[PDB]
């Protein structure tokens, strides 16, 4: 079988060129930006994904510069990056994860079942950790959706991926409002706001949580108008002031439709509570990623005896860094449970 | 079975209600605005669709107001309208029922690995452009042109534009929301968030429907606006800074993909030519609905001997009114062929 050898720059270490060899190359994605292949590293035999993008000589690649400064257990890792031609192409060698929340959720959905809540807790918590981390650098993902949430079935580790839309948001600087996928767009983006903040990622994460609980997207619609109608059916009509906070300079008025009426009976009240605090019209009213992690809905993950259904221990959930906690250090008293603090 | 009698107001003419009875009611759709039922008029036996929408009684329904004013062979007709309740009040629009949609017809061919015969692409697109020329002559923009809102009668090949729930009279200098129009059919200026767009957004949408019928699939798919723009750039090429200015409100620099390379071989050159004149970055550069009708791609419909594959004659295609031609009267010399009475 064919073996390709390239010389690449390490994704995060010091600039020490490495000779990398991979085989069994095969396509696994064709997203507008470029091609996403899967390959097998000759030596270790580990699987990797290679995102190949056309590199504009005009400017430096934004995804690459962002990926180079990230190092977190819940963010897909950039192992190496090198250029080729076959025309100038940037290749990003990333860790390959077997599943996605999108595929897992679809499997349960067409089997008429919902994902056990223990998994909803583990997945959402890890997503909020990854967001707390990138937001601490002022970086907004801008495309949070089930397809960009990679999962390892056995360990239950979740990893945020695809930073092709990510960007450092600077106060006072305008940003395009046409990023983010259909069902997951915050109201301010639908209204065309250009001064939105990182809280749009929080709205998107809230849509993912509601979707895992419901078994289907919570705010579907092929047009922004249809999406807003679904949002209004649940949150109610926006006050003129809330519309002002979403920013952008006439819908059939409806009242506060209980969130308890939204999900099936049995749904943990804490899950419903969390959704209501994430999916808020006013962007400043939504919980921050870190506050979300500290929410009572995730208390079970902080119990000393918690275990995965398959018997294994839960993945690392409390190894927080100073960087991660910077938005609100005091939260550590809740985020790091007593038993994770025993010195032994 | 069950018979329902209401006192309904005729869609057109003097506001004079009459008793109307209907039977065989059944849900046939669930839209965001409201349920859509089918029913049979007890007198005529004709089938009708009834759209029920919650009515904020302190204001006049815009869809109703626009519909009461429209009368065209290629626009679904508002037969009657009436109110009912469930302390909540509903406006019920009694519209003519049409058996098919371009969406369903196209899907049928698509999953059978075939494409709709071009004679139908011509008939359907021409009728859609006639309906657009008509509503635009009143300054009304549909704002949601897509396969699902194009009704079809299989036997006569008559097409009727429907669902005016997003339609609005566009007034120069007045701002309009940019979040109307469905995903694959949104003009670039809407994707960029323009608030001063014109009726030409309907033309871009119609161009997307034409390309889709020729291709067998949507031409500018994508779950985010960014993805949609990439697909648009792959075909039209990168927008000049000026074209971006005309659309109003950091992309790679790809060059124009020859339109002929876009469709399968065999595709009529005129079809390709029409698409390129509809799908233009600069909104003022796109053909007007009336100019589109007069395009050479539709010449076959103007041939005296044209017939539908099923042997029947084509539907009415030349009965233009002064209102319809107002944007450019001289086009009548092309629009109404010599043989046309
Ligand atoms: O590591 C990957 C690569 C990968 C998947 N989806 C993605 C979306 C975006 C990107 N990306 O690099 O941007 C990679 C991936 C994907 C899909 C199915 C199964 C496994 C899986 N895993
Ligand atoms: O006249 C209708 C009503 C109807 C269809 N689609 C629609 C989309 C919008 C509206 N509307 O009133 O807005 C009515 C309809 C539809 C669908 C399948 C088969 C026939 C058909 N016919």
């Amino acid at each position: 079988s064919k073996v390709t050898t390239v010389v690449a720059t390490p994704g995060q270490g010091p600039d020490r060129p490495q000779e990398v060899s991979y085989t069994d190359t095969k396509v696994i994605g064709n997203g507008s930006f470029g091609v996403v292949y899967q390959a097998k590293l000759c030596d270790s035999g580990e699987l990797v994904a290679i995102k190949k993008v056309l590199q504009d000589k005009r400017f430096k690649n934004r995804e690459l510069q962002i990926m180079r400064k990230l190092d977190h257990c819940n963010i897909v890792r950039l192992r190496y990056f090198f250029y080729s031609s076959g025309e100038v192409y940037l290749n990003l060698v990333l860790d390959y994860v077997p599943e996605t929340v999108y595929r897992v959720a679809r499997h349960y959905s067409r089997a008429k079942q919902t994902l056990p809540v223990i998994y909803v807790k583990l997945y959402m918590y890890q997503l909020f950790r990854s967001l707390a981390y990138i937001h601490s650098f002022g970086i907004c993902h801008r495309d949070i959706k089930p397809q960009n949430l990679l999962l390892d079935p056995d360990t239950a580790v979740l990893k945020l991926c695809d930073f092709g839309s990510a960007k450092q948001l600077v106060r006072g600087e305008p940003n395009v409002s046409y990023i983010c996928s259909r069902y997951y767009r915050a109201p301010e983006l639908i209204f065309g706001a250009t001064d939105y903040t990182s809280s749009i990622d929080v709205w998107s994460a809230g849509c993912v949580l509601a979707e895992l609980l419901l078994g289907q997207p919570i705010f579907p619609g092929d047009s922004g108008v249809d999406q807003l109608v679904e949002i209004i059916k649940v949150l109610g009509t926006p006050t003129r002031e809330q519309i002002r906070e979403m920013n952008p300079n006439k819908f059939p008025q409806i009242k506060a439709h209980p969130w308890t009426k939204v999900f099936r009976p049995r749904t943990p009240p804490e899950a419903i509570a969390l959704c209501s605090r994430l999916l808020e019209y006013t962007p400043t009213a939504r919980l921050t990623p870190l506050e979300a992690c500290a929410h009572s809905f995730f208390d079970e993950l902080r119990d000393p005896n918690v275990k995965l259904p398959n018997g294994r221990d839960t993945p690392a959930l409390f190894n927080f860094t100073t960087q991660e906690l910077s938005s609100n250090p005091p939260l550590a008293t809740i985020l790091i449970p007593p038993h994770a603090r025993i010195q032994a």
